[PDB]
């Protein structure tokens, strides 16, 4: 049957493809050599007369079919990319050539009869208009696109969105304005605010992958000169201020069932806001999916691929499957690499977390069920990579660990007047020996969890923070006097491991990167902190009244 295709056709060769209706050939994954049309260039006109460029890839008959749709600035005719020995870590990514990355397979959609629509955004493609990626404006247009979309003749009215990274930051965005016709979302590992999720992480301004991606976007549309500046920005906005305000996506105003993906393998980049998107919209119909593999092999695994179908299947084509007995929250306990069990739950946070605290004392490298009854103090070199300061709890029985954690020091420094706190969280095996797992940017020697704070902007948001997640205002500098012993409170983002019997959690605090390195050595995929406030010996206090702490979410 039809799912199999036809092996007597010859798959269109992609850079071959010209302006308007074409009748393509496409080398589906699942589906073998797939006959469809496939629309190139045509053009949606904005309010403001400025034209975005898409393409349309639909079945080759009449008819009227739920639509799938993608946007951002990175190129719409881009061929997926000597990758396997360039970045070897990005895993198995199985598409067709007619898939920009991040991007929903045609050869997959199209074949079940559903139209996908790939969307260039102001500024990229043809359109040399401004490119202020992450931004209303942007969603602005692109609503525009999916209201057009759902008047053409060959959509059945139910436009659906889905995609990766830029792909799912664009979802929050649009969704936030509520399309009339955007009927289902798959922010499929998405950030949505700027300020906190990439450009600094607690204040301390990414000067690695922030950076390398800005510059990728000047770097793609060399002849628009309307790009936004956003190496600038993150020099001339240090503080969450009115510009950075505008890059937090206002989620409680989505209403639109949702399908999110988190991932425990991104903390740094999308993990923060990819539950925050999740826990924070209104939608009354609403579903997370945590792994802690693989990002894009991940989205384009056929299992996933199958997940995303049946969401959509009851969303956009309006079949009543069985979707909705899916659990809103199904996550990955990690082990090892690669090794752990998926379990469920009605909400996230997890309902049955316990926010259990075990105190630091600097006197013996311990993490501890009581207080520490007296104060000492322990010190580090903030200069010397090779210097920090660890705390350890065996656990004598099987522990579940999934969610935030919030590190409480109390803290000081004689040699500057701010500090910036590298914060990690480590396994240990029985052996002693430390448990890698994917982390950011698909390195497979990272850790349990990261987390990051400039001291001089540790001034809570009372209401926004939690025992587990504290929530930084971001709104004024507090910077230290010689040995002004201040409280802070780390937020280590969202993790989900077991510890078992005889296992170890280690507290890391250092003065710089705690796992050092990244998977593609001479590009800046991953974060870097290379600006620092930083000078000389910072000082952690525990014990007595300084009440040194880590919060953890024991669950199961
Ligand atoms: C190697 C090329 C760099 C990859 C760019 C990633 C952009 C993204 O994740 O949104
Ligand atoms: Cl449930
Ligand atoms: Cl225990
Ligand atoms: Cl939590
Ligand atoms: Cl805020
Ligand atoms: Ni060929």
């Amino acid at each position: 049957q039809h799912l199999l295709g036809n092996p007597k056709l010859t798959v269109t060769h992609v850079n071959e493809v010209k302006a308007g209706i074409n009748h393509i050939v496409v080398d589906s994954v699942q589906y073998g050599n797939q006959e469809m049309i496939m629309e190139k260039d045509g053009t949606v006109e904005m309010r403001d007369g400025e034209k975005l460029y898409i393409n349309i890839f639909r079945p080759n008959k009449d008819g009227k079919f739920p639509v799938v749709m993608s946007a951002d600035t990175y190129g719409k005719d881009n061929k997926p990319k000597n990758m396997g020995a360039l970045w070897p870590t990005l895993g198995t990514i199985p598409t067709s050539s007619f898939t920009p990355e991040e991007s929903p397979d045609p050869g997959f959609w199209v074949p079940n009869d559903y139209v996908v629509v790939k969307v260039a955004l102001r500024g990229s493609d043809k359109s040399k208009g401004v490119l202020s990626p992450w931004s209303k404006r942007e969603a602005e247009d692109y609503y525009e696109v999916i209201e057009w979309a759902a008047n053409q003749s060959w959509s059945n009215g139910n436009i659906g969105t889905n995609g990766v990274s830029y792909l799912a930051v664009t979802q929050w965005w649009v969704a936030s304005l509520n399309p009339p016709h955007l009927k289902a979302m798959i922010p499929w590992e998405g950030l949505n605010d700027m300020y906190r999720e990439v450009a600094f992480h607690g204040g301390i301004p990414d000067t690695g992958f922030y950076r390398f991606w800005t510059q990728g976007i000047f770097a793609r549309w060399t002849d628009n000169p309307n790009i936004e500046d956003l190496i600038q920005a993150q020099q001339e906005h240090p503080l969450f201020d009115d510009f950075w305000k505008q890059r937090q996506v206002p989620l409680s105003q989505i209403k639109t069932p949702l399908l999110t993906c988190a991932s425990w393998s991104t903390q740094g980049l999308h993990n923060r806001g990819s539950f925050e998107g999740f826990k924070q919209a209104a939608s009354e119909e609403k579903w997370l999916y945590v792994h802690g593999r693989k990002e894009w092999e991940s989205y384009y695994a056929r299992e996933n691929l199958e997940r995303q179908k049946s969401f959509f299947d009851f969303y956009l084509k309006e079949e009543n499957n069985d979707w909705k007995d899916t659990p809103h929250v199904i996550y990955e306990v990690r082990d090892q690499f690669y090794k752990g069990e998926f379990k469920s739950a009605s909400a996230f946070p997890l309902p049955n977390a316990e926010y259990t605290p075990l105190y630091l004392n600097a006197e013996n490298h311990t993490l501890n069920h009581a207080k520490i009854s007296s104060a000492h103090v322990a010190q580090y070199d903030s200069e010397d990579k090779q210097q920090d300061v660890s705390f350890k709890y065996t656990f004598d029985k099987d522990t579940e660990l999934v969610g935030n954690m919030n590190l409480k020091l109390w803290v000081s420094t004689k040699d500057s007047d701010d500090m910036d706190l590298f914060a990690g969280i480590k396994k240990l095996d029985r052996r002693g020996n430390e448990v890698n797992f994917p982390d950011f940017n698909h390195i497979e020697n990272g850790q349990v969890a990261t987390g990051w704070l400039r001291v001089s902007h540790r001034e809570l948001d009372q209401e926004k923070s939690s025992i587990a997640q504290p929530w930084h205002k971001h709104e004024t500098e507090l910077k230290l006097s010689q040995d002004e012993i201040v409280p802070v409170e780390i937020e280590l983002l969202p993790s989900g491991t077991l510890f078992k019997q005889g296992e170890t959690l280690e507290v890391v605090v250092k003065g710089s990167e705690i796992v050092i390195g990244n998977s593609t050595p001479g590009m800046k995929t991953r974060y870097e902190h290379e600006e620092t406030v930083n000078k000389g010996m910072h000082m952690i206090y525990t014990g007595g009244k300084y009440d040194s702490q880590l919060i953890i979410p024991i669950v199961n």
